[PDB]
């Protein structure tokens, strides 16, 4: 990931005055108070690529807040790849929730705790999205893989260009302790910080759902068809030690377990 200024790749979409720009936009702060949160989105749309953000989450009491960094297509039957950071009362742990929507259908939530305090320093949160798989990374650690399992009849984000989005907003009904902990608005403003703003992707308009260099990109090469053994060991550790919720092993919601799971090593 190469660090660039916000304005190279992104535009604000809501509550422009709630985005504070530092060092020429090399760092931004998103602010949330009782009237409004805020968000931004990429200027371009992409079909496959490598997308990365450095983030430092809301310090102190962040209960009820969600800081999101995600890719989404536009139409109905949408595809989406999500990082959703769920805050907490002071000194209680953040959750990093991930999710994948295909053809308008999600319900693929996983929730992890992190192996560092995400409010203390900036860390990298990244998506690698190619025709074979989607990988979610925290720094150099893969925390989830969503493989292209079209051969098993599972849909995959495959031809809908997506924009990159980020936002900070209240989500009282479900964010903290499943919705039991409500935002304490006397602790506003809640501030999330971002750097890097890295986009390396196959630019593709909604107009045309194609990129003229498809298959010729570095992420289309053979080495990116799968994670290597080292990366899978790091992933298994996240699965065994840091995962508090995993749609794959949730037999109450999925008596009929999803086909991707064994392949993704979420089993
Ligand atoms: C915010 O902090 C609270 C603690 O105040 C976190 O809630 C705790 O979540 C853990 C993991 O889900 C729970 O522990 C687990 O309990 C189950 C049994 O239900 C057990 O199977 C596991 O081995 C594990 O011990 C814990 O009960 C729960 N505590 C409370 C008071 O709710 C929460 O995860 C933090 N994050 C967010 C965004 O809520």
């Amino acid at each position: 990931p190469v660090d660039v200024a916000f304005g190279r790749n992104y535009v604000p979409t809501w509550a422009f005055d709630h985005i504070k720009y530092f060092n020429g936009g090399n760092e931004i702060q998103l602010h949330l108070d009782k009237y409004t949160g805020t968000g931004f989105q990429s200027k371009g749309s992409y079909l496959f690529g490598h997308f990365s953000m450095q983030m430092k989450l809301v310090p102190g009491d962040s209960a009820g807040t969600v800081t999101a960094f995600y890719l989404s297509s536009q139409n109905s039957e949408h595809d989406e790849i999500d990082f959703e950071f769920l805050g907490n009362r002071t000194g209680q742990p953040y959750i990093l929730q991930t999710n994948v929507f295909t053809g308008g259908k999600g319900d693929r939530e996983q929730r992890i705790y992190l192996w560092f305090d995400p409010t203390k320093e900036f860390h990298y949160y990244s998506v690698l999205w190619n025709m074979y798989m989607i990988v979610f990374l925290v720094d150099d650690v893969p925390i989830r893989v969503f493989k292209n399992c079209k051969d098993l009849g599972v849909k995959f984000p495959f031809n809908q260009p997506m924009k990159i989005y980020s936002s900070l907003w209240n989500a009282d009904d479900w964010a903290t302790r499943g919705g039991l902990e409500k935002t304490d608005w006397s602790k506003a403003p809640f501030i999330a910080s971002y750097r890097s703003f890295h986009i390396d992707g196959c630019e593709a308009s909604v107009e045309a759902k194609f990129c003229a260099t498809q298959g010729a990109r570095w992420w289309d090469q053979k080495e990116f068809q799968d994670l290597d053994a080292f990366q899978y060991r790091r992933l298994s550790w996240v699965r065994q030690k840091y995962t508090i919720y995993n749609y794959c092993t949730d037999r109450s919601r999925y008596p009929s377990m999803p086909p991707e799971c064994k392949r993704d090593r979420d089993i």
